[PDB]
RNA sequence: AACAAGCGAAUGAGUCAUUCAUCCUAAGUCUGCAU
RNA sequence: AUGCAGACUUAGGAUGAAUGACUCAUUCGCUUGUUC
């Protein structure tokens, strides 16, 4: 419901390239460009791909003018380069024959032409946005190729004017005419002819008895020359998102379709399908270029002014990538860094800026730095929502400029301006609304987390190309409350001269040997090690705080750069391990932290001494794991000694992260990832297919929990004791993998529900509660060509179910008729109901 | 890769609901103990 | 009053799983219309 949640999808605009933008169209005279150079070769070396000519009327900016992208089609991939070229000028009868082919080609292909009736006869320049003008065009191979664009332009004059064969256009000669681009005059489509008929006509077979006839019906068109043979040639399709790599390198070798007109009908182009084959590429050539402008456009609003300092627009484009956005990139990994590094940013600048506010208020006003509510404030106040790339990208719906748009989405999102303003009624709560959709005017519903997440995903974007400084820039851009400030980092150090450093009885000697640090002020290790049970006007509580957050921030750096191609939530799977509190008394006790702790309450002492005693020795060398949890001051003793290693060495973090290193010295790689006992326990039980009753209750001291899960002829408990009882519920399920890993007409189902997910809802939700495992389904198609209370369909799936029901003999019962697969699994189950009830097993009332 | 649509499926997401979890941080109440 | 402990709940960040339903993308089978 808050901005930043996931459940508030909100209404935002999308931005414009503002460098497709021309003021280039309705000249008078020859128009000057910028020219980009479209290089595409193919993995196959039998079939060329035509180089094409961007031409912007402003400069990009360098980073997006020379780019190589990969575009996957179907079991083949191309290279596109986005090398630069020259500034080429472009005269008026140059400027118009550029705008004849680019909308010649796109509108013939993707869109309508012969509109209704010649588009390009009827008035165009309402299809020439100045928001997106490019005139992208193709070269002889820097050059410009007029051969290919004046044979369109030609072309165009001709179909508004409206042993060789007889095109409408031209004759050609019969041998050199396989593989040339022609568009039928009648419908105005471009074909591209594979072959001509070695021994057919316009009177060969075709509820038409021939072709002609069909000519004469449909279009009641004399074919002057039904002597000659009429071609096959492939039709041009629609384009087809090549920028991602959907098919993974499924999809079956298709056969090409190919249309049969006879000549008379075509009209020759001498562009080659070379460049035919090119134009399919540009959609996704011109989204991808689209996105990298922006993205370099935001770079540019955000500025950097630093020296050394340099991000590329790849990285921008995907910080900003929501991951609705099918790609290869989706902000996921840059938004967990950037958490951590405003997480830490956000910790060391009210750590240093206020010296007096505790654990409680530095973390609560942290809580207000870093939510999501804040960083979402932050971003569309800075209106960096509109560079979110969180769409699917139909390559069917882009549109060149001079093309159509066969496809319009026609904005009655209520907003006539471009950008939209953050007020409600463009806020939804609702299901049903599609998340990334455009409009026609660009605007689409945004997720608002991910908002947030794009804000973090700068943060964490800057931070890898620009170490911290440049993050801590992009977070001022954004207005992030963080300043750093640095001679106030000294001057936490002249907090620390003026306090006589307490150095008794060399405690921090030993305690510094264990670290391998100096510690060139020693009354920030003596804080760091001050419990606050020793009452003094110092304790580690502040900072446990920021070394709370420059773990988490070390940690998941060390993540974020080591496993490069797995995103959040295996990313927090180990994060949950490394700065796992648990983890740090382990750390604690392994380097010997914990004879430093130095405190006086006898209940942290017992506390000390049991999880001393809980530690054993292992079975293969390993790690000496302890048996029980062992108290939190174990841990906040690590954080705290990191906390004080960063006002120690002026906020380092290369220096805090060269002691930290050796400290967790086995650091959990995802090999070695063991998830809490409970998650694994659940998981794999809801994996499998079983359910567990739970049970935890305090009996005497520690508590106790046991956890019934039923396989499919036992019902094995496993039980545990700890404090927690969250750690006896993890024990239980420990001691139930263990014990599982060696193996490896009284009940009422209540109402049937109905919606299509009730009865295997209610089903499953019942296994739940009276424990059995959950039924497997076994469905059954019969398809057929003739359509099957029932609303149409074409497989008539009838499925069985089967329950392994515990303690019986195993149920297998069957549906009806359902025309969905979902229904019939959900028909399935009723009438596995009402026969469990005729079974003495369940009653429905 | 003819095109649009509808229907069915498969796969990957996202989101909601349900009911459960993990990790870090703060806090409140209730219960217990003790100084 | 303070400390500790546990339950519960909330707030903040990062998340994950089963089930159910949408939605999207990709892909396939069919159907109709269109192209043929
Ligand atoms: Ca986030
Ligand atoms: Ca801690
Ligand atoms: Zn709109």
């Amino acid at each position: 419901s808050a901005a930043g949640s996931k459940k508030r999808k909100e209404l935002h605009g999308t931005t414009c390239a503002n460098a497709l933008s021309g003021t280039w169209g309705e000249n008078i005279d020859g128009a000057t460009f910028q020219a980009y150079k479209f290089d595409f070769c193919c993995n196959i070396s039998g079939e060329v791909y035509s180089s094409f000519s961007l031409l912007l009327e402003s400069t990009l900016a360098e980073d997006v003018g020379k780019v190589e992208m990969d575009l996957y089609l179907v079991r083949k991939l191309v290279k596109a380069s986005v090398s630069p070229c020259g500034q080429i000028r472009l005269s008026q009868e140059e400027l118009v024959k550029a705008k004849y082919f680019q909308q010649f080609f796109f509108n013939g292909m993707f869109g309508k032409l012969f509109v209704g009736e010649f588009l390009l006869q009827t008035d165009t320049s309402s299809l020439w946005h100045p928001a997106f003008m490019f005139l992208l065009l193709p070269v002889e191979t820097a050059t410009i190729d007029w051969s290919a664009i004046n044979s369109c332009a030609s072309i165009v004059e001709f179909l508004k004017k409206n042993n060789l064969i007889h095109f409408a256009n031209a004759s050609s000669d019969k041998n050199s005419l396989e593989e040339l681009v022609v568009i039928a005059i009648h419908t105005g489509r471009i074909y591209s002819i594979v072959e001509a008929v070695s021994d057919s006509s316009a009177m060969s077979p075709f509820g038409y008895a021939t072709y002609a006839e069909y000519f004469n019906k449909k279009y009641g068109i004399v074919l002057a020359h039904p002597n000659q043979p009429l071609m096959k040639l492939k039709q041009s399709h629609h384009a087809h998102n090549l920028l991602v790599d959907f098919n993974e390198e499924v999809r079956k070798r298709k056969p090409n379709i190919h249309a049969h007109l006879p000549p008379e009908l075509l009209a020759r182009i001498d562009v080659p399908r070379a460049v035919l084959k090119s134009i399919y590429l540009l959609p996704s050539v011109m989204h991808r270029l689209e996105s990298l402008m922006l993205a370099s456009q935001l770079r540019e609003e955000i500025d950097c002014s630093i020296d050394n300092f340099s991000i590329s627009s790849t990285s921008i484009l995907e910080a900003v990538t929501t991951l609705t956005c099918p790609e290869s990139f989706s902000m996921e990994r840059l938004e967990l860094l950037g958490d951590s590094v405003l997480k830490y940013v956000a910790s060391c600048h009210l750590f240093l800026k206020y010296p007096d506010k505790d654990e409680g208020q530095l973390s609560r006003q942290r809580q207000s730095i870093i939510s999501n509510s804040n960083l979402h404030r932050l971003t569309t106040s800075r209106k960096l929502q509109g560079y979110i790339r969180n769409g699917a990208f139909e390559p069917r719906r882009w549109t060149a400029p001079g093309q159509f748009s066969l496809f319009p989405v026609p904005c009655k999102c209520g907003i006539d301006t471009r950008e939209v303003p953050l007020d409600p009624k463009f806020f939804t709560e609702n299901m049903t609304i599609k998340i990334g959709k455009s409009c026609d005017m660009g605007h689409r519903w945004v997720v608002s987390k991910s908002v947030s997440d794009c804000a973090e995903a700068l943060i964490g974007a800057y931070y890898v190309s620009g170490g911290l400084s440049a993050s801590l820039h992009m977070m001022k851009w954004l207005g992030i409350d963080v300043d750093f400030d640095p001679n106030l980092v000294v001057e936490a150090i002249n907090r620390v001269s003026l306090r006589c450093y307490i150095p008794k009885e060399d405690e921090l000697i030993e305690l510094e040997r264990k670290i391998q640090h100096e510690f060139s002020a020693k009354f920030l290790l003596k804080e760091a090690i001050t419990h606050s049970s020793l009452r003094e006007s110092y304790s580690y509580e502040r900072l446990e705080f920021l070394g709370d957050s420059v773990l988490d921030f070390l940690i998941t750096r060390h993540l974020f750069n080591t496993y490069e191609q797995t995103g959040p939530g295996e990313m927090t799977d180990l994060r949950s391990a490394c700065v796992n509190n648990e983890n740090f008394a382990q750390v604690a006790v392994k380097n010997n932290l914990h004879t430093h702790l130095q405190r006086c309450a006898t209940v942290l002492e017992t506390q000390i001494n049991d999880y001393l005693m809980s530690f054993q020795k292992p079975d293969e060398t390993g790690r000496s794991i302890p048996s029980i949890q062992g108290p939190k001051a174990l841990g906040d003793v690590v954080e705290s000694i990191a906390g004080a290693l960063l006002i120690d060495t002026r906020l380092d973090l290369d220096q805090v992260w060269r002691v930290f290193e050796p400290l967790l010295s086995p650091l959990v790689t995802p090999d070695k990832l063991q998830l809490p006992p409970y998650r694994e326990l659940n998981e794999l039980c809801d994996s499998l297919g079983y359910f567990f009753r739970v049970k935890c209750s305090n009996d005497g001291v520690k508590a106790q929990a046991t956890i019934q899960l039923q396989l499919d002829d036992v019902l094995l408990t496993g039980d545990g004791s700890e404090q927690t009882n969250k750690l006896a519920l993890g024990k239980a399920a420990s001691h139930l993998l263990t014990q599982l890993e060696k193996r490896n007409v009284i009940p009422f189902i209540g109402p049937i529900n109905m919606k299509k997910g009730g009865p295997r809802g209610t089903l499953h939700e019942f296994c739940k509660k009276h424990l059995w495992p959950m039924p497997t389904f076994d469905t059954s198609e019969e398809k057929s060509r003739t359509p099957f209370e029932k609303r149409t369909s074409f497989s008539s799936f009838t499925s069985t179910i089967t329950l392994r029901i515990p303690n019986r003999e195993a149920v297998m019962y069957a549906g009806e008729a359902r025309p969905d697969k979902k229904s019939s699994f959900d028909s399935a189950v009723v009438e596995l109901l009402y026969e469990l009830e005729r079974r003495k097993i369940v009653i429905i009332q």
